[PDB]
């Protein structure tokens, strides 16, 4: 009884399938231990320790800080032989122990509760033990790289701080000093020190980034009347024109409006700020994709109107510069909403 169209199940293959894989990678950012389950139970990843390691490497989408937090647990043991597996394929041979550090940081952040940082520090030290043992044998207490790898960390932090002044910034003798006698009453080669120091003052070690880092930069360009969560993601950015009005005509530009359309939540704002290669936005209001319609209208003054409603009844009405830009933008929109409405687990 019901015709075919472009909207049935037989065409759905494609969008339901990545729209499943992005809910997965959502519920990582929020909690990896669900977000893990879910994935294996759709099958985007074994249930193998290095199927996982090889995923939280290399798929895009996933919080670097929400990586770090579950390849640092100690209860669990999948997460610590994925750590293995993560520090298997990484290869500390013939480097100096801050230049394996700074590759092992590229990928997880090395930051936040104690716990987990001495967790990660401590499963990176041994992959740096196994690799080039006989660095290790110039020290009496092979325990002293896993103290070294802190002291390295402490010394970046506090090289590229913006909060002290460059004249009360660590000196490489302060950096000497502080060390004296740390293994077990005996000094580290001086020369590894010299290394060390010169090298991160010569490049600040830095996590590479994700898609927080760009939730971050813009909401460094909205001025407010708080988006970088580890799940939030942005998905589009676009210009439409307010209608406060669609039974009237307006003049061209008037009510112009940035808005960006995270993957749980639209942000309406408005130009600030000019020249100098970019702006700021004045943030006006920001809409919960959830219960949310988008409805497309023209009348004879509008020919490509955007309408967002609710029924939990008119948020907002939109007319776009032209009609690709609507549909590109209506169709995020309408993917974000969707994502967001099968998102409501029921568990």
């Amino acid at each position: 009884a019901i015709p075919m169209s472009w909207d049935s199940p037989a065409f759905s293959n494609d969008v339901i399938r990545k729209r499943h894989y992005r809910i997965g990678l959502n519920l990582f950012n929020k909690k990896p231990e669900k977000g893990v389950q879910y994935l294996i139970e759709r099958g985007f990843v074994p249930d193998t320790p290095v199927g996982v390691a090889h995923f939280l490497l290399q798929r895009k989408g996933l919080s670097r800080q929400m990586i770090g937090e579950f390849l640092g647990n100690r209860q669990k043991q999948f997460n610590r032989d994925v750590l293995d597996c993560v520090v298997d394929e990484m290869d500390f041979s013939t480097m100096e122990l801050d230049e394996a550090l700074r590759k092992f940081q590229a990928h997880i952040r090395v930051q936040g509760e104690a716990q987990k940082v001495e967790r990660l520090i401590e499963a990176f030290s041994q992959r740096y033990c196994i690799c080039n043992p006989g660095v290790v044998r110039q020290f009496r207490n092979p325990d002293t790289i896993f103290i070294l790898a802190f002291a390295i960390i402490l010394l970046n932090t506090d090289m590229y701080s913006p909060n002290v002044k460059p004249e009360r910034k660590m000196k490489l003798e302060d950096f000497i000093k502080n060390l004296r006698g740390v293994d077990d009453g005996e000094d580290i080669p001086r020369e590894m020190l010299m290394g060390i120091y010169e090298r991160i003052r010569k490049r600040e070690l830095k996590t590479n980034e994700d898609h927080v880092s760009q939730v971050q930069k813009v909401e460094k360009l909205i001025v407010g009347k708080v988006l970088s969560l580890p799940h939030r993601r942005l998905v589009c950015y676009c210009r439409l024109f307010e209608v406060p009005d669609p039974n009237k005509p307006q003049k061209l530009g008037l009510h112009q409006r940035e808005i960006f359309l995270f993957n749980d939540l639209l942000v309406v704002t408005k130009i600030f700020q000019k020249k100098k290669n970019s702006v700021t936005y004045s943030f006006r209001q920001s809409f919960s994709l959830y219960g949310m319609q988008v409805l497309l209208f023209e009348n004879q003054y509008y020919p490509n109107g955007i309408r967002l409603t609710s029924s939990v009844k008119v948020l907002i009405n939109f007319n776009a510069p032209n009609p690709q830009d609507r549909k590109k933008f209506t169709d995020d929109l309408r993917e974000s909403i969707a994502e967001v409405q099968e998102m409501e687990k029921h568990r």
